[PDB]
């Protein structure tokens, strides 16, 4: 038995019920009527929804094995073709992941670690910043240019020149799909397949923007096997590259090159635009703080110096850093409704019943907003992450990157560029804004699946 929830007209569903816009005020509106769970109709497409950390947390943690699907939708399986690890499923995703998470460890890619790449990076990153000479700008191109220079340093074993035009097409196309994928008009398509007949356009340049990726990336994968020293991998590529070749027997193993295309093309849809948008919107409650952003300023200095550059192993000793990041991706609340799974058999949820296949949506938000465990969860600040002592204060409610088996396969990679990114930028520059900070609003701005900081203006003085 599915779990109550409002009365569903018939075709359309539940679709009039619900703001398409800010979509998660109306799911925290349901669960004032129908508690913890309930369940709303996307269409004849049914969606079971968890809000609270102990719904949350039962369904993802406990029940894991069985929440442990992923959701895909009639485009998303269009695209990927069920191929990677956002997207695939069973067999595929344990495979897949597994073999994603230990090649993408500080070291788990070779002599060159993951952090020297974003270190590198970090710095690159700067001096961009540097010839913005102080002037006004907008953040949102330069900032978005190293997360995605990140990935491509993981992938391809090199960076690229921001101005490399293969750097530059790549890097707009997923800015592209990103964009579009993240489109209300996404939310209606995919439970009404009809409409996409409404959208030649935009259905045209997505799958011209996911074939030019891909074929790129064939090639791209081509050339790191004419030149593959097994003893010694140099990137994600090549790691694919040797771990196929013990599979000459097993002809059904996922380790192929079909599947090495789309996991890498993951690794760029899942870790480009996310960080982006992270970095994004903690300069701008950086900018719109500036007692905050001193005290980061002055930890930074303690510890690290004005000389060397930050590394990992200072967060250790920056714990009002570290909640400043962290109370970044909370109030940031990048994905607020998780990114929609599904279970794995007929899950039985406290006195309910959810068919195999279900689509479940664990609202991240309201783990994130709890009014109890972060008392005034609206507004920033740090202290949400710190005792009476200073000390950081880990949270079970820290769910930014959701709960479970299926939790972030990057976590580690993007909380080391939130780091590294911020605070080498902090070390290099003050923050002044282009008017008074009272003319400043951090209010975000959801309409999608991914919510977006507002624009502004920003002017880098470094000092
Ligand atoms: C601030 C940055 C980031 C945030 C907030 C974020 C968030 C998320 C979230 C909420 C999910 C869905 C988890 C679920 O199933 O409920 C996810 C999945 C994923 N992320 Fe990220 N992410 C970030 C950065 C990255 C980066 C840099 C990478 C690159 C390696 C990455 C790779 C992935 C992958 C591969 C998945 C799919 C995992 C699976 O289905 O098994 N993410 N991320
Ligand atoms: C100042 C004028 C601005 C123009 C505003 C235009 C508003 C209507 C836009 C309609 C866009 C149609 C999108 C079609 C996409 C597709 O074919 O896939």
């Amino acid at each position: 038995k599915l779990p109550p929830g409002p009365t569903p007209l018939p075709i359309i569903g539940n679709m009039l019920q619900i703001d398409v816009k800010d979509i998660c005020k109306s799911f925290t509106n349901f669960s004032k009527v129908y508690g913890p769970v309930f369940t709303v109709y996307f269409g004849m497409n049914p969606i079971v929804v968890f809000h609270g950390y102990e719904a949350v947390k039962e369904a993802l943690i406990d029940n894991g094995e069985e929440f442990s699907g992923r959701g895909n939708s009639p485009i998303s399986q269009r695209i990927t073709k069920g191929l990677g690890i956002i997207s695939s499923n069973g067999k595929r995703w344990k495979e897949i992941r597994r073999f994603s998470l230990t090649t993408l460890r500080n070291f788990g890619m070779g002599k060159r670690s993951i952090e020297d790449r974003v270190q590198e990076e970090a710095h690159c990153l700067v001096e961009e910043l540097r010839k913005t000479k102080a002037s006004p700008c907008d953040p949102t191109f330069i900032l978005g240019c190293a997360p995605c220079n990140v990935i491509c340093s993981v992938v391809f074993q090199k960076r690229f020149d921001y101005k490399d035009q293969n750097f530059l097409t790549l890097m707009k196309r997923f800015n592209e799909n990103f964009r579009i994928l993240n489109s209300p008009w996404i939310q209606v398509c995919n439970n009404f397949p009809l409409l996409i007949d409404c959208f030649p356009g935009t259905h045209n340049k997505v799958l011209k923007n996911v074939a030019l990726t891909r074929s790129y990336i064939r090639e791209k994968v081509k050339e790191h096997q004419a030149s593959l020293d097994v003893n010694n991998p140099r990137d994600f590529i090549d790691c694919f590259l040797i771990k196929m070749e013990q599979e000459k027997d097993n002809q059904k193993s996922e380790f192929n090159i079909e599947n090495l295309v789309g996991t890498v093309a993951d690794l760029f849809v899942a870790g480009t635009e996310t960080t982006s948008t992270t970095l994004r919107y903690g300069l701008l409650l950086l900018l719109k703080h500036p007692e905050v952003t001193a005290k980061v300023q002055e930890e930074i200095d303690h510890v690290i110096g004005r000389h060397r550059s930050p590394c990992m192993q200072d967060r250790s000793h920056m714990p009002y850093t570290d909640a400043v990041v962290h109370e970044i991706q909370r109030y940031s609340d990048l994905v607020p409704t998780g990114v929609p799974h599904a279970v794995t058999t007929d899950t039985k949820f406290r006195n309910y019943l959810i068919p195999k296949g279900t689509t479940i949506m664990a609202l991240l938000t309201s783990v994130l907003h709890d009014d109890k465990e972060f008392p005034n969860p609206n507004i920033f600040d740090p202290g949400h992450f710190l005792d009476k002592n200073g000390n950081f204060k880990k949270s079970d409610y820290f769910m930014p990157f959701s709960a479970g088996k299926r939790i972030c396969a990057g976590e580690g990679l993007a909380r080391m560029e939130l780091f590294l990114f911020l605070t080498t930028i902090l070390q290099n520059f003050n923050l002044k804004s282009v008017d008074d900070l009272k003319n400043l609003n951090t209010t975000a701005v959801t309409k999608g699946i991914v919510s977006l900081p507002p624009s502004y203006q920003i002017c880098f003085i470094p000092v």
